[PDB]
């Protein structure tokens, strides 16, 4: 229904997190096989890179969450793929790329690609192309507390200099607002452990679309359901 | 759809979480003053309570969240009236009440009458009625994160010992088990700084209803959505 122009007219988050999930059941519906599901995502998220960043978006996260040795190995080689193929046409658009989680869980390989794409794409300042890789909610919260309580011991920080503020700038996205959208898909109606503090005032989107079938379409109707939210009466 | 007897035959969950609002639009719905809705928001309080401790709940968990110093003073008198109405009929359902947020934003009339409440009903090991009065997520992460420190600071906890696990004991749900259901109202679709780390792993069911017309049918499709949610095909 809500078209390009019609999204152009109304608000623009700034920053928009996204659920990516349902791969695996894009597959099965298919009958492919599920590495092909997860290249057909890889691809999605250009798409919709490139959208959001037609669109005003300063911020986009994106987050991908047991599995067979083949599977698993196939995914930590999709970032290189991704990057080999795509990185030329995102320094062309001024997104920077950053990774937020445990990058100790990715293979060499893997980690040298990312951090040169990362580096070649420090001096831009477009929109931010913020990657999950082995990402916790919690992990990221108790990690914070622990460096607060380091700080504390070696006595650089007094508990009473400790509050909301000072504990936004202890979690992975740092130098990063909260999230003004949060989109989920494959008809999950939950947040499994993704970015807990920084989704609290965020207004969420559920939608049974899975992610390869995400497109530019199922982007704008997920634009128009929050703009629609915003210009409800009734008051709060 | 679903009925009482049907919801009886399907998983029952032991932690509900339930986001009560719209009481303030449920006034203007009805041309009722603002106060009246918050009364009948106290009475569906009673009739949620005793159906949640009909269908086998263990925990039940209930928040309700700028206004003229007559609607903040009349809210600050609901819990006695709502105890001094209701308490009875709650330790004879052997209903134990405990309250977690911030309890020194209470006046001490209050206060007292809630604390009377808690200790009447400390020797009960039947539901438990958790109540959520200024409450923040966000501060309670903080609080916990400061305790740590603090603990840290004393020398009576070593930094490695700070985990997942460890980490929820320093928040206000210290002896809970986190909700397995959230529910929330008034349409909006929203955490609103309610149990950030809690509601990681929470299926959520949102509604329109608005929480006084909130009674035993809407609780029971509610978890109808849920029991259907717990007996979805295709894989995650
Ligand atoms: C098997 C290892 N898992 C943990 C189980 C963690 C590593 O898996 C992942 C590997 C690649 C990606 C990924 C992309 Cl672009 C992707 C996007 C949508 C759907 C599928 C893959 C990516 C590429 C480059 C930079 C950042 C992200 C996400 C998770
Ligand atoms: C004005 C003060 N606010 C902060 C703005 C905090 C204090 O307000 C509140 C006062 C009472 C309650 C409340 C009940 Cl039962 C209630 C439930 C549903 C709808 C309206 C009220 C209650 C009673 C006894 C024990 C626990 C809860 C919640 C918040």
């Amino acid at each position: 229904r809500y078209t390009k122009e019609d999204i152009l007219k109304g608000e623009i988050p700034e920053h928009i997190a996204i659920i990516m999930d349902g791969n695996g059941r894009w597959a099965k519906k298919r009958s492919l096989p599920r590495i092909a599901g997860h290249h057909e995502g890889m691809k999605v998220v250009k798409r919709t890179t490139k959208l959001a960043n037609e669109l005003g978006v300063k911020v986009l996260t994106l987050y991908a969450f047991k599995r067979p040795k083949m599977e698993v190995d196939f995914l930590m080689k999709l970032p290189e793929e991704f990057l080999n193929t795509y990185l030329p046409e995102l320094v062309e658009e001024n997104v920077q790329v950053r990774i937020i989680g445990d990058e100790t869980a990715l293979p060499a390989h893997t980690l040298r690609a990312i951090e040169k794409a990362v580096q070649d794409t420090a001096q831009n300042d477009g929109m931010i192309l913020n990657f999950a890789l082995n990402y916790g909610g919690r992990t990221e919260i108790v990690s914070a507390a622990k460096s607060l309580a380091e700080k504390v011991k070696e006595g650089s920080l007094n508990i009473e200099d400790i509050d909301e503020s000072l504990f936004s700038t202890y979690l992975m996205t740092e130098s990063l607002q909260d999230p003004e959208l949060l989109i989920r898909t494959s008809g999950e109606i939950r947040l499994s452990n993704f970015m807990l503090w920084q989704v609290a005032y965020s207004e969420f989107v559920f939608t049974d679309v899975l992610w390869p079938d995400f497109k530019e379409d199922h982007f704008l109707q997920a634009l128009g359901e929050f703009q629609q939210r915003g210009r409800r009466f009734g008051g709060i």
